């Protein structure tokens, strides 16, 4: 069969699901808000993050980079990250882990913790 | 520092960067256009795949599934796949492949043949 969902990208943090130790979330940041910090890590897990649509900042280990739809980040296992929507439209990301970072109630595995 | 590219997203088949064994490549498909097959497997290396933008049409082990943005697809190593344009746009994707399925050429390694 085929391992399949359309995301709605409206949801401000979904687990979906996993294939040999990858997994994928959605992420949707509301205008005015930000996810992560500058002491925010996944100790066991890169995150690739990519922009589906809006406008954004990413700041990781110090380093700023402005986000648009195409951008890619691959954030490596124990790099802090911060994400921030700069724009007036939510900023839709959808994120995949390697290895998994997040349980079925979506919270950190220990992968996923600092 | 940042592992970071904006992609462009209007390459038919363009090798981004990878790291830990996660590799990342974009793939625009044109109108009436379609890459894979029926006979189309990666045997070592699964492939997942998110729609950008577009509309189209994945044939997955004989399977079919209605593409558009949000659309994601976590194609295991071994299942043939095919994705065809089915709109009058392009179908813009980025593919994430779990190990790398590809050299620095473009050129499918052991793992990205069938
Ligand atoms: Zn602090
Ligand atoms: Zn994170
Ligand atoms: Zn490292
Ligand atoms: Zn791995
Ligand atoms: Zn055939
Ligand atoms: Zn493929
Ligand atoms: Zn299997």
């Amino acid at each position: 069969g085929m391992q399949y969902a359309t995301l709605e990208l409206n949801n401000a943090f979904k687990v979906l699901f996993s294939l040999r130790q990858v997994q994928a979330a959605e992420m949707v940041i509301a205008p005015g808000d930000r996810e992560g910090g500058p002491d925010n890590r996944h100790r066991g897990a890169d995150q690739w993050l990519f922009v589906v649509d809006g406008a954004g900042e990413a700041i990781v280990d110090g380093h700023t980079q402005a986000l648009q739809a195409g951008s890619l980040i691959a954030i490596e296992r124990g790099q802090a990250h911060e994400i921030r929507n700069t724009g007036d439209t939510p900023l839709k990301t959808v994120n995949f882990y390697h290895p998994p970072a997040y349980d079925a109630q979506g919270e950190p595995l220990p992968a996923g913790e600092g």
